[PDB]
């Protein structure tokens, strides 16, 4: 039985570096959103709530932590509270996660209407809703959903404890039923599935939309060949139809309109001619849409596609964010699940313990790092930042 302060030490030690590390970088979030008016937007009002989260991992919830595993005699209210805040702000994280997936999807599905329904100050009173709700979620064993109508008093004792005191150990005081089924199955896992559920949404659509883009592109073609070996006026007339029904459906930004405008100008011109049975005039016509083809519709599908493709690397590297959340934080919630269910099974040893409680500290690193090496106006803005 080694002196406990040596392994307390190490476990110390790890905890303050990475709350140093911890607030480094997500005060560098910060101060990134804050300076730079290219990265204030929607996304990055929750992405700053999410820093803010992690900055206090550092400052308060590892601070937590540490006096914790000391086991220190406490009042069991007031050694709740010192468990519990962590989740407060793990709640709160998974809130904000669960906002950028769906502010993502509604940027992707319904662009149009993108700017109009998600507002900046639509944002920020569901931040303040979402930080309540935490508290709510976090600090609900502060609501009586504890152990301490069943202190250890034999533990306490043994602590020299004063009356009404008990040791402040995780597992003595907060139900391990609460953090398996409500905060675990229903608060952690059932949003993270759902975050799953819009991420494959948001990328189905993506794939959805470029596939159209290039239907359409080959449809325009296609008919243009259709035309040039028709060789009866019906045919021409045939195929401009649905050349003219998929330009104004390829329609749905001067330079652009311009182009479509002249695009269907030209079918127009064409279905004309062809109508009135004049088959050479109608496909000399329709090559010429070739022209408007080359200086205008190519380089809208070629913006198109970029667009989209912009957004699916945005997707995914919000979807690395809650990936690795998900990550650092589960073997502890596994862990925990283990204790509960398997009564007959030893319970986990204190090292493991211990490394599940630093790997969900961890987390409070990794995302300034996935900024900084997937998102260039992150980047870039580190950059001025740290070279000042
Ligand atoms: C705004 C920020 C900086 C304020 C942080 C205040 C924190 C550190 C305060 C607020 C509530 C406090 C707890 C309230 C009650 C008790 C019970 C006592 O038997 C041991 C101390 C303990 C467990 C306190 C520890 C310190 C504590 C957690
Ligand atoms: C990659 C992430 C999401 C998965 C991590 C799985 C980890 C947490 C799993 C894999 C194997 C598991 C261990 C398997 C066996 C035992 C022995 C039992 O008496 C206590 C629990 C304990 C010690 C388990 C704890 C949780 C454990 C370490
Ligand atoms: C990983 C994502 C998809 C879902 C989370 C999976 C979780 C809920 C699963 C994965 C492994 C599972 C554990 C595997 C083994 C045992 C031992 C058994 O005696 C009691 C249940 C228990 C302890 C399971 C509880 C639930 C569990 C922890
Ligand atoms: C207890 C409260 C202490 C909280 C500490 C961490 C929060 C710090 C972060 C709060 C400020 C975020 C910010 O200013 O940048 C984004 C804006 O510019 C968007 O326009
Ligand atoms: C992801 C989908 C959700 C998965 C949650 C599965 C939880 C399943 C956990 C039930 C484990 C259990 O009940 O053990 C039996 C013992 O209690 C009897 O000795
Ligand atoms: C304990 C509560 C701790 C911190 C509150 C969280 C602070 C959250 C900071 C997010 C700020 C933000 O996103 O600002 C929105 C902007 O005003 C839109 O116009
Ligand atoms: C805004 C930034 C401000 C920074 C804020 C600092 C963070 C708080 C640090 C430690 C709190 C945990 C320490 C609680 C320790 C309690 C020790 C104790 O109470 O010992 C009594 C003994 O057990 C007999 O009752
Ligand atoms: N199970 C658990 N224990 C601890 N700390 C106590 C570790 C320990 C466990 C048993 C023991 O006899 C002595 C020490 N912190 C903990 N934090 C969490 C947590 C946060 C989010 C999900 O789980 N679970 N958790
Ligand atoms: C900063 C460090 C706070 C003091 C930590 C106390 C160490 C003893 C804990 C233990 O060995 O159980
Ligand atoms: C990321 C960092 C990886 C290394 C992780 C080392 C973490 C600490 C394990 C130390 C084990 C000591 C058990 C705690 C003793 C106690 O305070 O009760
Ligand atoms: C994780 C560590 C990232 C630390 C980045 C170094 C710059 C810190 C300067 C600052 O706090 O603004
Ligand atoms: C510990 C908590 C520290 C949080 C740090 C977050 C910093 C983010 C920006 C907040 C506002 C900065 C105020 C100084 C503005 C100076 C200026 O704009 O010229
Ligand atoms: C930026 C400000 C952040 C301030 C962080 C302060 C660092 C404090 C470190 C951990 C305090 C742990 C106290 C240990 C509990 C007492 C042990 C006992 O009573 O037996
Ligand atoms: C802001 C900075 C405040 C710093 C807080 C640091 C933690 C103080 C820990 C107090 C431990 C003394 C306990 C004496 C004892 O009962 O053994
Ligand atoms: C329950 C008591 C806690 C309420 C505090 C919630 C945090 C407040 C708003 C976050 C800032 C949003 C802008
Ligand atoms: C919002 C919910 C937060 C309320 C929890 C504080 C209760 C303090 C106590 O138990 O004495
Ligand atoms: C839903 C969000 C609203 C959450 C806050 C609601 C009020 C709860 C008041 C809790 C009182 C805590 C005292 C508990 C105690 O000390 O025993
Ligand atoms: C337990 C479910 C894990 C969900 C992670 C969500 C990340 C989205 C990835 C696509
Ligand atoms: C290296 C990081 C740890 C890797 C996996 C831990 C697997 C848990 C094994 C410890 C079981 C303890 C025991 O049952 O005696
Ligand atoms: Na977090």
């Amino acid at each position: 039985g080694a002196p406990p302060i040596m392994g307390s030490s190490v476990y110390i030690t790890v905890e303050l570096a990475i709350a140093v590390l911890a607030i480094l970088g997500n005060v560098l979030v910060c101060w990134a959103v804050w300076l730079n008016s290219n990265l204030q937007n929607v996304t990055n009002y929750f992405v700053v709530s999410l820093a803010a989260a992690d900055i206090l991992v550092g400052v308060l919830a590892i601070p937590f932590a540490i006096t914790i595993s000391t086991g220190f005699c406490a009042a069991c209210h007031g050694c709740l509270f010192i468990a519990c805040f962590v989740l407060v702000l793990a709640q709160s994280s998974i809130f904000s996660l669960l906002a950028i997936a769906i502010d993502r999807y509604i940027a992707i599905a319904i662009p149009l209407r993108y700017n109009g329904l998600v507002t900046g100050t639509r944002a920020a009173g569901i931040i303040a809703i979402c930080w309540v709700l935490s508290f709510a979620i976090g600090l609900t064993p502060m609501l009586g959903w504890n152990n301490c109508g069943q202190p250890k008093e034999g533990k306490a004792h043994s602590q020299g404890c004063g009356e009404g005191q008990v040791a402040c150990l995780f597992e003595d005081v907060v139900p391990m039923n609460y953090m398996v089924y409500f905060n675990f199955f229903a608060c952690v896992l059932v949003p993270l599935l759902l975050m799953l559920g819009v991420y494959l949404r948001i990328f189905a659509a993506a794939r959805r939309q470029l596939a159209d883009l290039e239907d359409n592109w080959e449809t325009l073609n296609d008919n243009l060949k259709v035309i040039e070996k028709a060789d009866n006026a019906a045919q021409v007339k045939d195929a401009l139809t649905k050349m003219r029904a998929a330009a104004l459906d390829a329609q749905k930004m001067k330079d652009f309109r311009h182009g479509f405008d002249i695009l269907v100008g030209q079918i127009d011109d064409a279905l004309k001619l062809a109508n009135e049975g004049k088959v050479k005039e109608a496909q000399a016509a329709a090559e010429q849409l070739k022209t408007t083809r080359n200086a205008y519709i190519q380089k809208y599908l070629e913006r198109a596609r970029s667009t989209l493709q912009k957004e699916v690397h945005a997707a995914k590297s919000a979807a690395i964010i809650a990936g690795l959340f998900a990550l650092c934080w589960l073997p502890l919630h596994i862990i925990n699940c283990f204790t509960f269910f398997c009564p007959d099974c030893s319970h986990a040893p204190l090292w493991l313990m211990y490394l599940a409680i630093v790997l969900a500290h961890t987390n409070s690193v990794v995302n300034p790092f996935i900024y900084a090496y997937r998102i260039r106006e992150f980047r870039q803005t580190f950059r001025k930042i740290i070279r000042s």
